[PDB]
């Protein structure tokens, strides 16, 4: 049958998680004043497409439906997570995604600042994607699109090759999968898609600078390119052959407006050499000082840093520097984890250091351990239920097999981490039950 | 008498350096373009300075010998200035000394405002900083001293915070003179008035805007994005006055363009068991093989960094910067070293890397180390009577200048280490 199916159908993916949900207090945004907030955003880009269209030379207008996909979405996210378990509006949202045609495109806001008075130094930063678009759907839905890296490391000489993201836009799709498939739910619905550049983005675009850097390729393909990147000798251009870019799509998030995040550096974003001979993964007195130190006293933070850290592993993810939270839920609220491009890198190398949280605090929620527990067996193995969850998508298959089979590894090796913990402190002390 | 005194009169600090520099292609900038482009700037700054003075004093004139210009004319392919520079020496003086004229922020920290994203105001960024002008036409990158405890930071990580920030870009220029280096700019320590220096100098209105009088009668000023993302964002006099840093700014991108490198070394793995990655040669043995480290030079340079680093506990050199016109196997730019000098009892020999991985040292490094190691020029000895010359003297307290005799000790250990392997020939390289 499917491993898929059997696994979401399994009595573990089918507890009720607690506290239940109290409806107001636990939900991210108030809907009323959510939905005014766009309807306004709506009128705006009315008013912003009628005077556009006059100044050039030239439809019924835009109307915020509150059935759209997103719309839903961001009015699904809660206290448990972006969203919810077994959710017909996320499995909508991946095809609208996927689907809807775009009317505008422009760069994200973060690289408008780029735009200068051109300085390598903040181009060359790691973990930045150039090049990357925000498309708004035909629903005024928004998604960042991060196009396939296509140029070889002889085109950019300053990159350091083993540092590409050559897996960049598979890493953020799989990324996803792997979140559902765990049932953390932290990050934002990723699909891909296959864009036409000149259709969806050139002729949507209302930036002229974005128009600017469009040209056609001495091999008659259409390419748009970044400048400074390109005088800092990285990675600059992409391009369709001739129209066609393949590239991943992720939704996006409430607006900071409506829903502010902060950001918090990891604690174990680096591994340090212990004087002699003291395992660095093994010694806990790092941690036994992260305990102490605000905000990770309490039990929730450090379990949910620890669930990351588990995450980060699986798709060995070493350039997690930061993670986000939403500012409404607190202290205790869960950890979002944006922006996996860094993952599913190294199919043949299992970074154990990003473990560390794990293997030094030696302590670990009770739900998460049984998910581990369950995706190690034959009947819902780990690398069976991925393959077949990413068969969904329009570039599968988004992982090869060694990916795959490196998440059956890397899960056995989470797996034999916990039984070393209990070893030396018991399953008590180890296994946290959730309030 | 003196060991610092010693240390350059020893015969190994005044051999001549090869190959001797030729005149013009040896030097960044050409001495005609960048006179004129400097005098467009001083007419364009009194321009700007006459009109915003109207609209609520003789002209500045760039004089040749100044400073800051003759530091931007010495720099030739050998390093950012010379041995024993008398400029160097004048140009520390005029930092600490002349009056200012103008302040901003700095170029990049004008784009987050602001549109506030925690995202890009978390990123070894210091947001508080600014850039001060002097009376000479001369700027410096001011880093303020880290005020505010981690209570007042709720999203900062106490073993994260960079309180050692304004000390540490001090001491690494004072070391890099040291060890004859000569690759990051000049810096000096200052006690600055921001009300006389900052506010009543700047033309930039949002500046003026985030300056405050603190309940307990101290001048600050603030930054909007970093407060609401409740990291690091005031300084403030007691009540006017301010301890940071200065560092000497370089010369316009227009002038000499700069690249932006990935540091290969910036992570360590963990190997299979039981090889350690710092002493395992097969991941050197491929970046031997891949451009540009296939040259002796550009390797050896970052080998060169590495020890820096790791003198210093700098474990955030994520990126290394080299001039645009001195192509490969140029010197680096060691810039921006305030994530130094922050553990005291702790050394990260995985910032040793390329030294342990790829054994092979410049002959002439290996010797200032060697002699830096002997009791009559002891490191910490020469470091700490460097450093009384600064105006925040002692700069570095005692356990800092201990650790760099630790350090050093350990540098020599990795290079018999490497002896042992390969013998003095292949790892001892000539220039
Ligand atoms: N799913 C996601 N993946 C990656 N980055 C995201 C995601 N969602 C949001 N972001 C980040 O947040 C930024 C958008 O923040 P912002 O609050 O401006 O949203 P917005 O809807 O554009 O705001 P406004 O309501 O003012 O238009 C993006 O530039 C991106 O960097
Ligand atoms: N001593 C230094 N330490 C650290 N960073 C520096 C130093 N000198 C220069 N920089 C960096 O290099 C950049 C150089 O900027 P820029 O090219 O605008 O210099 P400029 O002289 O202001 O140029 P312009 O001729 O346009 O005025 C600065 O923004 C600064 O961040
Ligand atoms: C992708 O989009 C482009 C642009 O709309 C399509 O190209 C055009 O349609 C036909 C086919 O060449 C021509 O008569 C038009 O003149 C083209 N327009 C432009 C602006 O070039 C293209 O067909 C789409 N599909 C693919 C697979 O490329
Ligand atoms: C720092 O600079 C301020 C401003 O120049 C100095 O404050 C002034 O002191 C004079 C008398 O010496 C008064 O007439 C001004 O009204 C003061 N201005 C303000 C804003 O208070 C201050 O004395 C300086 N502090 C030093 C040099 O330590
Ligand atoms: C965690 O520590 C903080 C310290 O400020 C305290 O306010 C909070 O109540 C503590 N919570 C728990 C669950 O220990
Ligand atoms: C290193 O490789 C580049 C390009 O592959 C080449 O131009 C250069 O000459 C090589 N280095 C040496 C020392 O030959």
């Amino acid at each position: 049958s499917s491993k898929l199916q059997a696994l979401f159908a399994h009595p573990l993916y089918n507890v009720p998680e607690e506290p239940p949900l109290l409806g107001a207090e636990d939900s991210l945004l108030a809907s009323q004043e959510a939905l005014r907030y766009y309807r306004r955003k709506v009128a705006r880009w009315n008013r912003r497409h009628k005077m556009y269209r006059e100044q050039m030379n030239l439809d019924p207008p835009l109307q915020l439906r509150l059935e759209a996909s997103w719309v839903q979405f961001h009015l699904g996210i809660n206290r448990h997570g972006l969203y919810s378990r077994s959710s017909p509006v996320v499995s909508k949202l991946l095809q609208d995604m996927r689907h809807f045609p775009t009317i505008s495109a422009d760069y994200s806001q973060d690289e408008k600042a780029l735009l200068g008075a051109c300085d390598c130094t903040q181009i060359v930063k790691p973990s930045g994607v150039h090049l990357k678009l925000v498309l708004r759907f035909s629903d005024f839905g928004k998604a960042m699109f991060k196009p396939m890296r296509q140029q070889r490391d002889e085109e950019t000489p300053v990159d350091f090759f083993y540092f590409i993201d050559f897996q960049r836009h598979n890493a953020e799709i799989a990324a996803f999968h792997l979140d559902r498939i765990l049932d953390f739910r932290r990050v934002p619905p990723t699909v891909g898609r296959i864009v036409n550049v000149t259709k969806e983005i050139l002729e949507v675009t209302k930036n002229e600078i974005l128009q600017s850097v469009f040209f056609v390729s001495p091999a008659s393909n259409v390419c748009f390119f970044a400048k400074c990147p390109y005088m800092c000798k990285t990675e600059y251009a992409v391009c369709g052959k001739p129209h066609l870019l393949e590239g991943s799509l992720s939704a996006f998030l409430p607006s900071l407006n409506l829903a502010p995040r902060l950001s918090v550096p990891n604690p174990w974003i680096r591994s340090y050499t212990l004087a002699g001979k003291e395992e660095w993964e093994v010694n806990p007195l790092y941690c036994d000082t992260v305990k102490q130190i605000y905000p990770y006293n309490n039990s929730q933070r450090l379990l949910n840093v620890i669930d990351m850290a588990i995450f980060d592993f699986l798709i060995g993810n070493m350039d997690r520097h930061h993670y986000e939270m939403f500012t409404k839920f607190g202290d205790d609220g869960f950890l979002i984890h944006l922006d996996n491009a860094r993952g599913f890198g190294r199919h043949s190398h299992d970074e154990i250091s990003i473990l560390s949280p794990l293997s030094q605090c030696c302590m670990i929620k009770k739900k998460t351990l049984l998910h581990l527990q369950l995706l190690a067996q034959a009947d819902y193995r780990l690398s069976d239920v991925m393959r077949e969850s990413l068969l969904e998508d329009q570039l599968s298959p988004v992982l090869t097999e060694p990916h795959l089979l490196a998440l059956d590894r890397r899960l056995q090796t989470i797996l034999r981490t916990v039984e070393g913990c209990i070893v030396a402190h018991g399953q008590q002390s180890v296994i946290v039950d959730g309030p």
